[PDB]
């Protein structure tokens, strides 16, 4: 197939008239800028790479607003937390296929064309394995196909309630694997991930959840082409009991224990001393910044400035999915950083005085090296994942080159994407999901389950 | 005419089977729960009163997001404010009918029903007064009335480039007015404003732009009746400069030398130390809060906790326009205080625990009483402004009451605003404003012009 574009963002910046040839595998086999259209499909508007979304939990959209009553003065990620357990305590399979699928679809709308779902919902409601091991990887797996989204996988590694292998407690029955079963899970769901075109990663909760024993033995097991995340320094909390336990803070302890490189996705960082900024900087890992939920649970604001200046790899993820929004995560990403320093224009790079299109970059980036997926640019030998955005808004219209992304990022919303390409195949046209009325049927009959 | 809520938000809380009766003039003439459809017109949805937006610049949508380029390694607020300026020294009257239109048409959509126009574009490109001295002034009249949204005008007293009288600048020329002119056109106003059902109020640029002389003189002259609004404490330097001129802080200064009341919208009063923050809440004025403009230029997070606690009255305005969202000024006012307290669920009420329910009853109330409208609440003999929200919206049909203002205020976004009705009348439609299109058009071209 082919598509022909007036305006397209190219890995060399901006170009006209571009006409993209896709094979049918979904990859994008010839790019010619200032080209004739040649029989390829008219595009409505400006196109971009796809965004990819470097950390989900599907199930929590369930709850996403739910969890904003005080119920105590100083109320805390921790009874946010306990709140979260007690919805994860209700879910059957089917019910988090229903939950993801609409989610999916929402995160297509908005311009996500891949997620990595970071998914640690393993066994049944009194913790017992099911009958297959995989079979909530594999409701998740069938749901990113229903969509029609990216997917890489991430069976997390979930073990212990706290630092120094702290028993499991009774909320984290559905979530618990030794090393051992979860080197087994992992190595069941390669041949099913890979028959429906998704990927893998290696994931350990946090620091607090499994042991450096577990780390170092997960790490050993063979599985080295595979990306690695894990939760880290998100809350004070979680810095302080590191402390304790270890005489380091977190980051501080993974660089020190761990050989931590390119293949790893950091979720959050949000305490990160100038050192640890550093640290992961040098490495290449990457920052996954969930900004609309941090700051929801209230955890900091990332030193980004820092970070970047250093040559830092940074992507976004929605996280608990109270928002599902490419805008709002880059634009807020920006915004605390310029509400921390009470200044303007924080995140910009030494060849890229424009801020929207720093954040685009840098985001498409990290978004695609998090996920091990042949992503985030419009190059030939990477897959064909893109937005169309809104050519008949008077802003847009108006607008050129990063301008334009400014508009949208600052200045606009995520019902400017008006169409959206995955793997080659249409899965938004004219801000609308073909399967979207009967994701919604289903979806609204859960949630009234679910109270 | 006669409408039909099923679930509506009524001063007393949510409501089930509400028919409204509406007189000819737009007024709520009989509101009665639990009754029958009897011939009104069903509602797709839960209905809310209609947000008053406190605070607007209108020019300034047409360069939104267009300022997000780093110049400087610490771009400021002056340096925004000099690319403004530049903007406004090329507006025509027509380019600002034009953009007050179209700006007006996205208010209604997102869901703000009224607005204060904080007006200080008064004069030609020369600084020369018009035919008419009111020429710009009637312009914005007649755009809201094009657009349907109500309207407090607030023509603007701007005389000075700082502190002590400072002459003004060359890039404030069509600002400036001297007392004598701004009382006259305050005069002129008066009867076609009424004519077109919009209000008047008092205004003052900033403790920068006007002297204390002029700031009496204006109090002095009789209309005691109307809102008075003013710019004050947004950054730094203005804080720094007041207590060089005055040994005061800002806010300090102004309950010093001014009786201020419940008749003032103190707008942004950013910089406010803990003996402002009570000074105002005491005071019963209202805050006028514009986190997205705040966040966009940098101005730091307002005590919102501590101003909440003492009784205080806020309501929320989207000054620059880079945002057009009732949702992201009230999720990220909460967001804001979130982030710096590293803590949840911080705006309530000691009767209230509910987050969005108390954001939205703020709001609601700071909007009606900064605007001088018998506006923000579904009550006979209140103007019949209101929204509905998407009834058919899997998130919201799912929640009931407070519940469901949490899942549009924290979870969902402008998309789930669906009809507004403003002064009795629908001028929002599934969505759709019956003005769009001819005004994109125009629009259009005028960004094309000022290009
Ligand atoms: N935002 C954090 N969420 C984490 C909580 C945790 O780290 O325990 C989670 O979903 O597992
Ligand atoms: N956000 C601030 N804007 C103000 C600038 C000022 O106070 O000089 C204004 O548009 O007049
Ligand atoms: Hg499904
Ligand atoms: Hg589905
Ligand atoms: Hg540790
Ligand atoms: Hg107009
Ligand atoms: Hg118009
Ligand atoms: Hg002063
Ligand atoms: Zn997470
Ligand atoms: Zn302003």
């Amino acid at each position: 197939s082919a598509i022909f574009a007036e305006r397209a963002l190219l890995p060399e910046g901006w170009a006209r008239n571009v006409r993209f040839e896709i094979s049918a595998d979904g990859v994008l086999a010839e790019i010619r800028p200032d080209a004739n259209a040649d029989g390829a499909e008219r595009l409505g508007g400006a196109v971009l790479p796809g965004m990819p979304n470097l950390h989900s939990h599907a199930f929590q959209r369930a709850m996403a607003g739910l969890a904003e009553v005080a119920g105590n003065p100083n109320d805390s990620f921790w009874t946010w937390r306990e709140l979260m357990y007690r919805m994860v305590a209700r879910l059957s399979p089917e019910q988090i296929e229903v939950i993801a699928c609409q989610l999916y679809i929402e995160m297509l709308k908005a311009g996500y064309t891949a997620v990595a779902e970071f998914h640690y919902v393993h066994h049944d409601l009194d913790g017992r394995s099911y009958a297959d091991p995989a079979e909530l990887s594999l409701r998740i797996s069938r749901a990113a196909s229903a969509a029609g989204i990216g997917l890489t996988l991430l069976p997390v590694l979930y073990s212990h309630a706290g630092f120094g292998g702290q028993p499991a407690s009774e909320g984290q029955r559905r979530f618990i694997n030794g090393s051992e079963a979860y080197l087994e899970l992992l190595q069941r769901l390669r041949a099913p991930l890979e028959a429906a075109g998704h990927s893998l990663g290696l994931c350990f909760h946090s620091l607090r959840a499994v042991t450096p024993q577990q780390i170092a033995t997960v790490l050993a097991a063979g599985h080295d082409d595979l990306p690695v995340h894990i939760h880290i320094a998100e809350q004070q909390k979680e810095v302080d009991d590191c402390q304790a336990w270890s005489g380091r803070r977190p980051l501080q302890w993974l660089y020190e224990n761990v050989a931590v490189d390119q293949r790893w996705c950091l979720v959050h960082a949000t305490h990160a001393d100038p050192a640890e900024v550093a640290a992961m900087a040098r490495s290449g890992a990457v920052a996954g910044l969930c900004l609309s939920t941090e700051a929801n649970l209230g955890d900091g604001i990332f030193p980004a400035t820092d970070f970047l200046a250093q040559g830092g790899r940074l992507g976004i993820g929605s996280d608990s999915h109270v928002s599902l929004s490419v805008v709002e995560e880059l634009r807020w990403l920006e915004y605390g950083q310029r509400l921390r320093d009470r200044k303007r224009n924080r995140l910009y790079r030494d060849d890229q005085p424009m801020i929207g299109r720093t954040l685009y970059d840098a985001a498409l980036a990290g978004g695609a090296q998090a996920l091990g997926q042949p992503i985030g640019s419009l190059a030939v030998g990477r897959r064909a994942d893109l937005l169309v955005l809104d050519g008949n808004d008077p802003y847009l219209a108006s607008a050129e080159g990063d301008a334009l992304l400014n508009r949208w990022l600052f200045a606009g919303g995520d019902r400017q994407v008006r169409d959206v390409m995955v793997a080659g195949r249409w899965v938004v046209r004219d801000g609308r999901h073909a399967g979207e009325e009967r994701s919604a049927r289903a979806f609204v009959q859960v949630l009234g389950e679910l109270l």
